[PDB]
């Protein structure tokens, strides 16, 4: 990939103009986000750039754009809607229903190829040369609006980060494209500072025997979720395993990513699970350590887990400075973590005698073992587990609050698959074309919803469209 940043920021520019021209007649401005840390992250850079013009704003945190969501907005009665950190997908169910309202999408998902109306303009870095993982988050869109919008907004910049660290941006290890840009301008306010470190969530909250046993991304052999044998493998190499990793001076650090480098090597790890083990986190000094917030992964994880349940307004408060919302996140973050250990317990102890295997696709269907929101998470984590040949991407179905008659599935890959072909937006795109259900997303990870009894059909319908992607 490559941006053309500049002609990214005159698309930015060109929205900004039209947000203002709503501004001045007093419309309040009615704001549609991703439910995760990215949309959380992008709603409340929207309301703190919008507060800073006076203006007014309606937000929603959401699931999905879906058609069922664009018929309800349609009836509203606001003039203007900016869609963040979600919508580039949904452009022709945008055009149809919101056909009448003026709509800006701030977004990174691989756009429609459609032609939107003059009123429908779309701000999205993937139109000018980005690889829409890695080179900018929603939130990293939305921080260039604020940005263009007011250079006060640059205050912002950390905030843009925690979306950026919680979409996964830097899941190799560094950041790219124009988040390093976002990093320069929160560098010149001081406002955020750049380590190599350990990667892994619990730097500010987690003593350390828990920041080893929650390591899923990438696992650390025999050690991720047994607390017990962290525990062991800490004291034996001289770490105090209650201390937090924020608390061990730079040495220690340092003596801690050389016995974690040589422990994956040992055990036989993949150079890229070796290689995103240290690299770039991002901490803030506008917050004091051992606060989620003085880090980006712990604040996306604490937005994840507002979101979790159905609590993303909370989350922009959060972000926003309301330390009452942020004392009520806290009480949220214990659950969403254990939950996802359990879900891992499950793949380990069913994998093998549940999964469907095809010639370019794993396909698993838990039933209600594993929530809804979190079948995502477990298909990353059958991949970072060993249990998936990490070149055959993982489709994981459960069912789901929204319909009884449905199952919510979540795709995901890697990047060595993504190098043969592989595109998983577009294969579940076309996919639910055929078995009347909905899908998309990003190449390397993407969701869908179908109807249950249509999950065989599926099965044999998706492993063929991913063998048609194999060039
Ligand atoms: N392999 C993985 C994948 C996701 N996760 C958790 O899921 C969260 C969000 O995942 P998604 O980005 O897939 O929604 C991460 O911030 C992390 O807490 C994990 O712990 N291990
Ligand atoms: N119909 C859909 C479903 C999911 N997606 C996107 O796919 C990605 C992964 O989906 P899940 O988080 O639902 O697994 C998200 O970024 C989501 O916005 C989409 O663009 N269109
Ligand atoms: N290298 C990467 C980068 C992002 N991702 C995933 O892509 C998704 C991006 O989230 P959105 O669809 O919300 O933008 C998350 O599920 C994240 O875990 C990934 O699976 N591998
Ligand atoms: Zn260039
Ligand atoms: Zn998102
Ligand atoms: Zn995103």
């Amino acid at each position: 990939s490559h941006m053309d940043k500049e002609g990214f920021l005159n698309k930015v520019r060109e929205a900004v103009d039209v947000v203002k021209l709503h501004i001045e007649l007093g419309h309040t401005i009615r704001i549609i986000s991703h439910r995760d840390a990215d949309g959380i992250t992008s709603a409340a850079i929207l309301a703190k750039a919008l507060g800073r013009e006076g203006a007014s704003f309606h937000i929603s945190i959401v699931k999905q754009v879906s058609e069922d969501l664009l018929r309800e907005l349609k009836d509203e009665d606001y003039k203007i809607f900016i869609f963040s950190a979600l919508g580039s997908g949904s452009l022709s169910l945008i055009k149809e229903y919101l056909k009448e309202k003026t709509v800006i999408i701030l977004d990174h998902h691989p756009p429609e190829n459609v032609k939107l109306e003059e009123k429908h303009i779309l701000v999205n870095p993937v139109q000018f040369g980005a690889n829409s993982v890695r080179d900018l988050s929603g939130s990293g869109v939305t921080y260039f609006f604020a940005r263009e919008l007011n250079e006060k907004n640059r205050d912002l910049a950390y905030i843009a980060i925690v979306g950026a660290v919680g979409d996964m941006q830097e899941n190799d290890g560094v950041f790219h494209g124009m988040n390093l840009d976002i990093i320069e301008d929160g560098k010149s306010l001081g406002i955020l500072e750049v380590k190599k470190e350990l990667r892994l969530f619990g730097r500010e909250t987690r003593p350390l025997y828990q920041m080893l046993a929650y390591a899923t991304n990438p696992e650390i052999p025999e050690v991720t979720g047994d607390e017990r044998k962290a525990i062991e493998w800490l004291k034996n190499k001289g770490f105090n395993p209650e201390k937090k990793y924020w608390e061990l001076s730079e040495e220690e650090k340092k003596k801690l990513h050389d016995f974690l480098i040589i422990h994956m090597i040992k055990h036989g790890a993949g150079k890229e699970d070796i290689d995103r083990l240290i690299g770039d986190v991002v901490i803030s000094p506008l917050y004091p350590e051992g606060d989620p917030r003085h880090e980006a992964r712990e604040f996306a994880t604490l937005l994840n887990a507002t979101g979790r349940l159905n609590l993303g307004n909370l989350g922009v408060a959060v972000c926003l400075g309301d330390e009452e919302a942020f004392r009520k996140a806290l009480k949220m973050v214990e659950d969403y973590k254990r939950e996802q250990i359990e879900a891992r317990k499950w793949l380990l102890q069913n994998w093998n005698s549940e999964v469907w295997e095809g010639d370019h696709v794993y396909v698993l269907y838990v039933g209600k073992s594993i929530r809804d929101t979190l079948v995502g998470i477990a298909a990353s984590m059958a991949i970072n587990a060993g249990l998936a040949d990490p070149e055959k991407p993982v489709i994981v179905f459960a069912d789901t609050d929204e319909d009884p008659n449905l199952l919510k599935g979540s795709a995901r890959t890697t990047e060595r698959a993504l190098a043969k072909g592989y595109n998983l937006g577009e294969a579940l795109r076309k996919a639910a074309e055929l078995v009347n259900g909905e899908g998309g997303g990003h190449a390397i990870a993407a969701g869908i919803r179908i109807p249950r009894a249509r999950l065989a059909e599926f099965r044999k319908l998706i492993d063929k469209i991913l063998g048609e992607q194999v060039s």
